């Protein structure tokens, strides 16, 4: 019977599903214009604090840098995706000045927001 | 309790280097968006590995599956379930069809394309 490993796999891909999610997310939110719309609330925006807000910002720099030639691509993703998975896993570990666990929270409000549905144009 | 844990910690560290390996197919098809990228591959003038007409589509038709453009009439959710199942097949690498050949396939011609040191310095337009 096909039930039981299907289950586990379908979790797998989930994981996978809501990791590409985050990624779509902070790829969007290390642009500029998507920025000052959090930074006043503009176009369906949901609020943060100041200081929430540039959590999520220095965090997005980390998921979705700029290429770094001094390190191969290789080494470059296994530093990007090692960052997809301390979110998701959501510990009390320290990072840009808070804890995965903070950051995954607050990513869970922007997830679950709809202003990245349909993206404004600069 | 020890064989419970080295194999849990086993486990963890197959999961963080799968989804290395996504993100790093993910950066290749990426860029095989590209124009630019195309031509290079097309010939061979900037270091691309040589790859015949047809296989090298193959690439290019998969990379707008796994890096689609925004459809809004799929939620983002469910864009990301329909796109992430591109890359966890591309890994399982069966021999089910897709664009015109088959997930093994494919999977081979990207192990081509990340061991050929193409994308580690990308040349601007």
């Amino acid at each position: 019977q096909r039930r039981e490993h299907m289950l586990k796999l379908e979790a797998e891909k989930k994981k996978l599903r809501t990791i590409l999610q985050v990624q779509y997310v902070l790829q969007n939110l290390t642009q500029e214009h998507v920025q000052k719309d959090f930074k006043g609330g503009l176009n369906g925006a949901v609020y943060l604090p100041s200081k929430e807000l540039d959590y999520l910002i220095k965090f997005s720099k980390l998921t979705c840098p700029e290429r770094n030639e001094s390190l191969s691509v290789e080494d470059q993703m296994e530093q990007s995706s090692l960052y997809f998975w301390d979110l998701l896993e959501g510990s009390e570990k320290a990072v840009v000045g808070t804890t995965y666990k903070h950051l995954k929270d607050l990513l869970s409000k922007l997830l679950n927001s709809g202003y990245f549905e349909s993206i404004p144009v600069p």
